[PDB]
C-alpha cells in the first residue's frame, strides 16, 4: 500500500508506490500558504524545486531519479528565468517534461511543479 | 506480445459505462498500474450533468473514477495521484470538500488548475493513477 | 530504481529530453509539431500537427523498445475546441485496437501556432 512523504516541517507533498515517487503540485508558499516572490519567477522557481527535492530525498531518492515534470506557468514571458533555473536541479540526464500556461490557485503564482521520480 | 510475457494493456470499461466523446477508455491498466482518463459529470450520451453545481459534478464524477479502480481490482486508498481541472477558483472549496469524503485517512498527491474544458457547463474533470497490485 | 533513468534523444534530433525511461515505463515529453528549428509547422492545420507530434512521440517509444500498442495514457492540450475533432480523428489514427486513457484540455502552449501537444506514458516490454 502507498505510503505517504511528509518531510519534517485534502493532499500530502508526494506518495511512495512500487518505487515511484509522486510529487503533488508544488508552488512557492510560505508555511501559511502565501505566495513567497511575488514578482520574482527565478525565485519562486527555486522555492518549488527545493520543495520538490526534500520530499525525493525524504522517500530516499534524488534529483537524478526524476523521470518527468509537470511544469505550470501563468506568462511566457517568464520562461527563460524559469528554464534557467529548473536547470540547476537536474544538472546530469534531464527529465522529461511538459510546461503549459493555464491558471494557477494563488494570483501572485508565477509557476508550479509536479514530479514522477522512480527510485530504489 | 501476450504469450511473450509482455501482457498487454487492459481496457477497463466499467458494467453500464456509456459512449466516450472521443477514442479512450474510461481506463486502463499495465503492471498493476490504473491510468483512470480524465472524468466529466457525463450523462450517458455526454452531456454534463448539474450545471452550476460544482459539488454535484464532483461527486458524479470520483464515483465514476471509483467504479474505474474497483473494476480493475482496486480501491481508492491505492491512488496515488490525481490530476485536477477546473474552470473558477470560485468552486474551489466545494470541489475540495467532496474530493475529502472520497479519500478518507492517507490523501494521494495531486495537482489542480483551471484551465479550458471540453464542454462549456463542465465545472471540473479529474485523472487519476492508481498502484493496485 | 537502482539503475538510473535512460534518457531517449533518437538519432537526429531548453533543459528536457524527448522522453525518459525507467523501470519499464516511458515518459514521452510533451510534443509538439516543430521544425529543425522549433518553428511549428502546420500553421493553421490541427490535423497536421497532430500528426507530427504522433509521429515523434512514437518514433521516441520506438527508440525505448516499444510500440504504440504500449501506450497507457496521453495528456492532449489543445488551444481551441473547434479544432478537437479533427485531432480525434487523426489521434485515432495512430491507436488502432485497444485506446488508451487520456485526457484533453484547453490552454495556451509555448509557441502562438501549436494547435495541439502531446505527453505521454507508455509500459514496455522488458
Amino acid at each position: 500500500p502507498k505510503s505517504v512523504i511528509i518531510p519534517a516541517g485534502p493532499f500530502v507533498p508526494g506518495t511512495l508506490a512500487d518505487g515511484v515517487v509522486y510529487v503533488s503540485g508544488t508552488l512557492a508558499f510560505d508555511q501559511h500558504n502565501n505566495v513567497l516572490f511575488a514578482d520574482d519567477p527565478k525565485a519562486q522557481t527555486r522555492h518549488v524545486l527545493e520543495t520538490i527535492r526534500k520530499v525525493i530525498e525524504t522517500a530516499g531518492g534524488t534529483m537524478a531519479d526524476v523521470t518527468f515534470n509537470s511544469i505550470f506557468i501563468t506568462d511566457w514571458k517568464n520562461y527563460a528565468a524559469i528554464n534557467e533555473i529548473y536547470a540547476e536541479f537536474f544538472p546530469g540526464d534531464k527529465p522529461a517534461r511538459f510546461c503549459i500556461q493555464c491558471g494557477l490557485v494563488k494570483p501572485d503564482a508565477l509557476v508550479e511543479i509536479a514530479t514522477i521520480a522512480h527510485i530504489a
